[PDB]
């Protein structure tokens, strides 16, 4: 297992514009297009991202290239963030994947409310961090996804994905 396989499981793959769990226009492997309610705005964002007139549909190769860019952007966001980088650098490789997964889903600033969890993770207090992570809108709105990610933080294994 690696971060790409983990996120492909969590996000799936769709080649036409769809709505995510919050109602936002998305394509590919969880690539957010826009938070605007306008499908025309979403189609414009798609064409800009792919570099051709897509009319709302992409190829598998295009979806995979967008996905590589999005994972790269999540990692770079962690590494540039003064609050996230020291925690990330303290983690083993499996738990680092759980961190990238959260940033991919919620953004560098969407994890801003997890200050107490970050401290517990840096101290390697895994059970306490797991309980704190579950006291969140994230867990209550996407519980199966959150349980898999939390279990990965708690155990440092891939057991939730196997
Ligand atoms: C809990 C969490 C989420 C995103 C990134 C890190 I480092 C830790
Ligand atoms: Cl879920």
């Amino acid at each position: 297992m690696n971060i790409f396989e983990m996120l492909r499981i969590d996000e799936g793959l769709r080649l036409k514009i769809y709505k995510d769990t919050e109602g936002y226009y998305t394509i590919g492997i969880g690539h957010l297009l826009t938070k605007s309610p306008s499908l025309n705005a979403a189609k414009s964002e798609l064409d800009k991202a792919i570099g051709r007139n897509c009319n709302g549909v992409i190829t598998k190769d295009e979806a995979e290239k967008l996905f590589n860019q999005d994972v790269d952007a999540a990692v770079r966001g962690i590494l540039r963030n003064a609050k996230l980088k020291p925690v990330y650098d303290s983690l083993d490789a499996v738990r680092r994947c759980a961190a990238i997964n959260m940033v991919f889903q919620m953004g560098e600033t969407g994890v801003a409310g997890f200050t107490n969890s970050l401290r517990m993770l840096q101290q390697k207090r895994w059970d306490e961090a797991a309980v704190n992570l579950a006291k969140s809108r994230w867990y209550n709105q996407t519980p199966n996804r959150a349980k898999r990610v939390i279990t990965t933080f708690r155990t440092g294994t891939w057991d939730a994905y196997k």
